[PDB]
Order: structure tokens, then sequence, then C-alpha cells
């Protein structure tokens, strides 16, 4: 008699997360998300096709690294900070990921499937 019920599709830290817009409007790095999901080749982008996805310009990407990230791990120093993911960053809603977190992304997966 137990009752059997686990779901389990996020794994690891929260993808980071970031504001693009003064209106409160919060995207998230596909990099991150993909990892988080453990999804490569694009998978992310391929299994989700009504996925909100974008790439972000070089003053979005400075703004991205310093408002997203600040020291992250690894040997780091003040001095610097970082030059190796500033040559593309793909943005993402963080609605529709936050979505997916909770386990809600249905029309994400299928574009729509009305």
């Amino acid at each position: 008699g137990s009752m059997m019920m686990a779901l389990s599709k996020t794994f690891g830290q929260k993808p980071v997360k970031f504001q693009l817009e003064d209106d409160g409007e919060f995207y998230m790095i596909g990099s991150e998300v993909g990892n988080y999901l453990r999804m490569f080749r694009g998978s992310l982008y391929k299994r989700y096709p009504s996925l909100w996805r974008r790439l972000a310009t070089v003053e979005e990407r400075k703004k991205i690294v310093a408002s997203s990230h600040g020291k992250k791990t690894k040997p780091n120093t003040k001095d610097h900070g970082y030059t190796t993911l500033a040559t593309s960053v793909t943005l993402l809603k963080a609605s529709e990921v936050e979505e997916i977190l909770d386990g809600n992304d249905e029309k994400y997966k299928a574009v729509s499937i009305s």
C-alpha cells in the first residue's frame, strides 16, 4: 500500500535569468536551460518549437554577464570578468522556462497542439 508518484524534469541549480526590460521582463540563457534539462544539439529548440528563443546583442550580452552572472565558479579574477560566453547568448522567456520547470509546456513542445 505505497502510493508511487514523483516527477523529475529539472536537474541542478536553476538556469541564469536576467532582466532585459524595465517592465520586469525576465529572460534565461538557453545554454543554461539546455544543460539544466540535459538537452543538446538544439534538442531544446527542436523539442520546443513554441518556445520563445532569440539572440542577444553585444550590449545585451554585456548586461547579461553583469546582470545575470557575476563571479561564477572555477578560477576567476576580480580585475577581469567573462569574455567567452559573450560571443553568442540565447535568451528565452522566463515564463516559458518557468512553465516547463513547473511541468507545464505541452504547448511549447508541440507548438500549440490545439
